[PDB]
């Protein structure tokens, strides 16, 4: 049985977790205290020597980092459940750039918000006001693009929910709840009818519900 | 004939031009005036509405994100050349591992350096020495387990050479040459040895003769 390693409640593990719900891939969550350091002891550095969450256990086989995690799973059950890639090697693309937007041009922007909101104050540090801001309006530049896209096909690699789609999930969810950036979304209406479709995937739904 | 865009001495069409030569792709380069802004013209941001290069137009196939690119090209000539994807799914996931890692904790420190030591200056504005220093003190920790993983495997993803090695051939010139820190390479035994053998493959000396 496939073991996942990290916080339930944490970005990096949800990316995970949700491609292996979409792909009815039973997996064991192994909790890693990242608050007290956990993922930077030498028992964890084997496991993912960056000291980061997530790594995943299959048998003998090791892989880290969420996106090629997400890949591998997408691939390794293909047939069962959602189609995630797509079937041509231009659909594919599509779901690869995409992925590629969500990894820099938004998560850049995103989870660095989310780390200043949020994280921060809830390990007991300030949160650099400033720097939010200017995250905030590089943000709107970014998110005009997603409604720009989103105008012309009802999800971001074409007209069926992908990886693409899937991997922008836990980072969204932070914003738009926890960090109060809500507006990003609601003020872009391809963008807001978009966001509240995918987070009400049951296997969105049922991954949040558990994390409370 | 596939229409690649952005200068042939920038990082992020280098490596869409270095997966085209190894898989003996021909293209045409248009080259994207950086300097004076070409890439924020309205003309241009039909093709990559972010601003960005590179850019690939393909018949009517239009792809952007270059990790994205590499991995099309990779694909559609599958059978053509070198295999830089991997064969088996874990193949492919530990090649996907190694992109990954490339694109975040590498290219986020690489990137920048060679953004204020390089790019800045010759643009006529000063880079911020110790902000520099602080990326510095980070890349030597990644390196550190770029160097354990090459000590166990003569290349990043297995025995061969692969889209993780290949992404790597742009920055790293940079940060090696014009930013002045060659030491980064050349302190790590097993990097080093891996450094001189990727960037002596015909395809990159080729491309790094013809930029000057
Ligand atoms: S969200 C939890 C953090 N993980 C990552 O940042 C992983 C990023 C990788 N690029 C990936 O898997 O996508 C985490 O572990 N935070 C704790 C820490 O000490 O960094
Ligand atoms: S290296 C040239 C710059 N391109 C990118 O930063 C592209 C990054 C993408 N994530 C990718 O394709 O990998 C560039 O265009 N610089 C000029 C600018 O105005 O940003």
């Amino acid at each position: 049985v496939v073991k996942v390693y990290g916080p339930a409640v944490a970005v990096c593990p949800q990316r995970v977790m949700a491609c292996l719900l979409e792909k009815g891939v039973e997996f064991d969550l192994v909790h890693v205290d990242l608050d007290s350091g956990e993922q930077k002891l030498p028992e964890f550095l084997l496991k993912q020597p960056f000291g980061q969450v997530p790594v995943v256990e299959d048998g003998d086989f090791k892989l880290f980092e969420s996106r090629a995690i997400i890949r591998y799973y997408a691939a390794k059950y293909e047939d069962r459940g959602p189609n995630l890639l797509g079937n041509t090697l231009e659909e594919k693309a599509l779901v690869d750039q995409w992925l590629e937007i969500e990894a820099h041009n938004f998560n850049d922007l995103v989870f660095n918000i989310v780390f200043q909101v949020v994280i921060l104050p809830r390990i007991g540090q300030q949160g650099d006001s400033e720097l939010v801001r200017t995250y905030e309006e590089k943000l709107e530049k970014v998110l005009d693009v997603y409604e720009k896209r989103l105008s012309k096909s009802k999800y971001l690699a074409g007209d069926s929910f992908t990886l693409a789609d899937l991997s922008h999930l836990p980072a969204t969810r932070y914003l738009v709840n926890e960090a109060g950036l809500g507006h990003l979304v609601k003020d872009r209406k391809k963008l807001n009818a978009w966001w509240e479709d995918i987070s009400s995937r049951p296997a969105w739904k049922k991954l949040m519900n558990l994390a409370g």
